[PDB]
């Protein structure tokens, strides 16, 4: 039996780090590619976005219909089809080749995140799902440290299209030891099954009209949003504004995803602790006190970094800046994750974590195109500064609802 599990486990956060690798290699290689081809802002967006639009609309149908699907063979699959596009972009030179690989990029991804959630419910009991959903999503923070000084590393000699062309073959290999080793089922190794564990059910119709359903969805969107824009173009604005050179803008993009390992460890471990001392109630979340804490450090970690980095600024002052943007954009992203579930009417538990998915990559969408139009237009600089006023404003909007009814659905 604990054989079983600890194979699968492993496997699965083996897996799961390299689809993101591979979703964001495109960043990692970002500045040699443009050197070799030269590129506008704005082509860059648009490459940055086809792959965004795609992941919504895949993830989103994939859940509805995932109950009808194998996650042996789903994830699998999945991985065969990222490798496979990301062999042959390298070869490809021209822009409008580039875009269309990168939306089935996309698209092949999706199918990567149903899989994942329905082998945690049956092989371990659901007490524990929620630690291993936050061990499972440190899995991209490992991948997305690890990638941009590998980088900026190996393009001394190899060319972009060599350093990308191997995170395809590794691909096909890992997804071909994945088929191997993920079992579906305990029954299916001969293992019994765990064992299976009609109140005011409220309509779907119900659910939408949820003040605090939006409240918490869009202050996802903001967040969300935020943090591509740093992930993709906070290594432009160092090398074209700022003076520095390329290797220190990939060390400012590694500091900043150890910064959310941290974040998300620490955001489970304090908000329960502090729900032990005040408890539960329809109105209000008791952890609102600390999702306000980690958004108001996020709008003003941005705010120095923007300002007081220059030429002149040793490298220790951009990595801590990086670093605790990292703890407190990632640590939100945690807490949204636990307040829906308990928020949620029982009988639509997962319907619920779905509507916030889909707005959720609608932020990661206006990270691409829209906001590299306005740093075309005008700078760099004038594009982050706009990100960092929407970002405070959500702060100001989220404190002043912070005593709104939660609880979703028709209350008696
Ligand atoms: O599904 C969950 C969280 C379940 C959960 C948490 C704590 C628990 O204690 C628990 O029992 C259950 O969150 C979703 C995770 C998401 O799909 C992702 O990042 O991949 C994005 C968005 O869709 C989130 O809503």
């Amino acid at each position: 039996y604990g054989y079983y599990r600890t194979v699968i486990f492993s496997a699965m956060f083996g897996g799961y780090s390299l689809y993101y690798f591979n979703r964001k290699t495109f960043s990692f290689v970002m500045p040699s590619l443009v050197e070799e081809i030269p590129l506008d802002k704005d082509d860059l967006g648009f490459i940055t976005s086809s792959q965004s639009a795609a992941y919504a609309i895949s993830k989103f149908v994939s859940g509805v219909l995932s109950d009808q699907m194998s996650a042996r063979w789903l994830f699998s699959s999945g991985l065969l089809l990222v490798g496979l596009v990301n062999i042959f972009f390298a070869w490809s030179s021209t822009v409008p080749v580039f875009a269309a690989l990168w939306f089935l990029n996309g698209l092949a991804q999706g199918l990567g995140w149903p899989p994942c959630g329905k082998v945690l419910r049956k092989w371990f009991e659901p007490s524990q799902f929620g630690t291993w959903w936050a061990i499972l999503s440190t899995s991209m923070n490992l991948a997305g440290g690890l990638g941009p000084i590998l980088a900026t590393i190996l393009a001394q000699s190899y060319s972009w299209r060599s350093t990308l062309a191997l995170s395809g073959a590794l691909c096909v290999v890992v997804s071909f030891l994945c088929l191997l080793l993920i079992h579906n089922e305990p029954a299916d190794v001969g293992l019994r099954n765990l064992d299976p564990m009609l109140k005011e059910e409220s309509t779907l119709q119900e659910l939408l009209l949820s003040p605090y359903l939006w409240v918490l969805s869009t202050g996802y969107l903001v967040v969300f949003g935020v943090k591509t824009c740093c992930t993709d173009w906070g290594q432009f604005f160092l090398i074209q504004e700022k003076g520095q050179s390329a290797l220190v803008g990939s060390s400012y993009m590694s500091a900043l995803e150890v910064g959310g390992l941290v974040g998300s460890i620490a955001a489970g471990y304090l908000s329960d602790r502090a729900m032990a001392k005040a408890g539960l109630s329809n109105y209000g979340n008791p952890r609102h006190g600390l999702l306000l804490f980690m958004m108001a450090g996020m709008t003003v970690s941005m705010y120095l970094f923007r300002v007081t980095v220059t030429s002149d600024s040793p490298k220790l002052w951009i990595l801590v800046l990086g670093a605790v943007f990292g703890f407190s954009s990632y640590g939100p992203i945690a807490l949204f994750g636990v307040i829906a579930n308990e928020s949620a009417p029982p009988n639509l538990c997962g319907t619920s974590h779905a509507i916030v998915g889909l707005m959720a990559n609608v932020g990661g969408f206006l990270a691409g195109l829209p906001f590299s139009t306005i740093a075309k237009h005008y700078s760099w600089s004038t594009a982050f500064w706009v990100a960092e006023v929407i970002c405070a404003a959500s702060t100001a909007a989220f404190f002043l609802l912070r005593n709104i009814r939660t609880k979703m659905g028709r209350v008696s």
